[PDB]
């Protein structure tokens, strides 16, 4: 599997900060055929970021509409993203599930829209503290993955992200060993539903807290293929995280 | 009051279609010191649209985050908008209240964030058919307005929009006089919640179906200060709608 390192800038950035950050990113000499590196700026920063980043960097947006073009004030359609050659989309990030009540069905429909418009999708899922403490990790993850997994038409073009919500804002820390086991089980779900070659092909990323210290311990695990990186990706030292995949 | 003609493009456009449309828009010679004309493209179209439109046309975004900068994947903060010189935001459009379950509280928090970052806000509200048929027009609008109205300090920088949901996809048609009667009640509400001078200052737009055939009859009404325009704003004849306010 080709490693996949992704920068989720979330709701952060100014024109000036992006200028300096992209410049430092550009200094890193990597081969985009040997690893995928994707930057996800804020929607209104996309053009600024795409222009400043060298071509070796892939780019995407942090959310896409479940509706097509039409009367949906505030939404960005997959059709619009296609027209702009926005390569990737993030779907089902826990923050959107949390703050904006995005459901499993929303995730399914957003993937449909994305694939129909030749967009590549980074799809997030994961269980809460309550769910894991009640021993429902597999039940929850199976349910979330099965909400969309049957739609994947190309297993290079859809990338999965495990988000250990149980270890986010709770005071708990997900170890690389724990993450690996979940990733292993995610791959098995893909095997059972899509096929063995498909399961062996698909990138499954760790989408918990990733920094320059823990990235190697995580990516070296057999079933962890990279990261969707939060606040560490807003730093110039993000290049060292990319280096763990090189 | 300075009249206010706005284009809500909703989820529509290609780079080509915007190029052609902005060009036709630029042919209209109006004085921006006497009339406000604002275009609201899709977020990812904003840069393209702003660069193509002559500066006599003000620009904004169709939605803004209720949160500040931080871990809010997919959102655009008021601070990011301010940094990009995004002048206007639409808040509480019925499509966001309907499809994405945005509440009065969301509208309030979006307005607080916007004003804190010196953005100008176009704020929508309005009653459904069921509510009008129950003779609850005033009751509903009073509640929706009072949700956010106390946040307004500068009454040139907040623009109200009446959306007659009772006449949207229902088979019913709002007459300009029926629109006027609601606009006058809205201004009365502002008067009693904020003061007389403030009510006379604030712009109140009609945000129902506006086209070239009805724009003049609407703008002639004493308490209708302009329009938030849907489908008709995607056409080159939108210049004729602007002309009705010149």
């Amino acid at each position: 599997r080709k490693y996949f390192v992704a920068a989720n800038w979330k709701c952060n950035g100014t024109l000036e900060s992006i200028k300096s950050l992209t410049n430092s990113f550009n200094n890193l000499d990597f081969d985009p055929s040997k690893l995928d590196v994707v930057v996800f700026p804020v929607s209104v920063h996309y053009d600024h970021t795409r222009k400043l980043l060298q071509s070796k960097f892939s780019t995407g947006i942090q959310n896409v509409s479940k509706f097509g073009n039409g009367s949906y004030t505030g939404e960005v359609s997959a059709e619009i993203a296609k027209d702009l050659n926005i390569e990737y989309v993030i779907i089902g990030h826990f923050e959107r599930r949390k703050y904006f009540h995005e459901t499993d069905e929303d995730v399914r429909e957003k993937l449909q829209a994305s694939l129909k418009n030749n967009l590549k999708a980074v799809v997030s899922f994961g269980e809460s503290l309550e769910q894991r403490e009640q021993n429902k990790t597999i039940e929850v993850i199976t349910k979330q993955v099965k909400a969309f997994v049957d739609l994947i038409d190309n297993f290079d073009n859809v990338i999965l992200v495990y988000e250990p919500l149980w270890a986010i804002g709770t005071g708990k820390t997900a170890t690389p060993e724990q993450a690996q086991l979940v990733h292993k089980e995610i791959r098995k779900i893909v095997k059972d539903t899509c096929g063995e070659k498909q399961a062996n092909q698909i990138r499954i990323l760790y989408g918990g807290s990733v920094n320059t210290e823990n990235c190697s311990s995580l990516i070296q695990q057999e079933d962890i293929d990279g990261f969707l990186v939060g606040n560490a990706s807003l730093k110039e030292s993000f290049v060292d995280i990319i280096k763990s995949a090189m």
